[PDB]
């Protein structure tokens, strides 16, 4: 639970991460969740707060750092 | 030379990567190169092509994947 950070996030936020950390971008996340590059960006900017991510770059970076991918 | 992909890039493009792969975002790249979020984004979107990066996410992701950070 509190051990995790990238997966302890909200279900969508976790989906967000996996789609960024995937190795594409927020646009692919939108494409994945069926949202929009506009919609997920609002989740990326908030993941900036939640995951202490810089904006998106850490969302994908920290995942590998942790061992997620 | 041809072995590298992330660092074989243009001097700026390499600087771009290191600032994304750093663990902040393109905005920190802008702030690092003293450009702008609007100018580096133009480099990120082209690094999409150069590095085969998905937009920016791979720029920071693939770095760790390779062992850059």
């Amino acid at each position: 639970s509190s051990q995790k950070e990238q997966d302890v996030l909200t279900p969508r936020e976790c989906l967000i991460l996996q789609e960024v950390e995937k190795g594409f971008t927020n646009q692919e996340i939108a494409d994945a969740l069926h949202l929009s590059k506009r919609s997920i960006e609002y989740s990326l900017t908030s993941i900036f707060n939640k995951l202490n991510v810089g904006s998106r770059t850490e969302a994908v970076l920290i995942a590998k750092s942790d061992g997620v991918l």
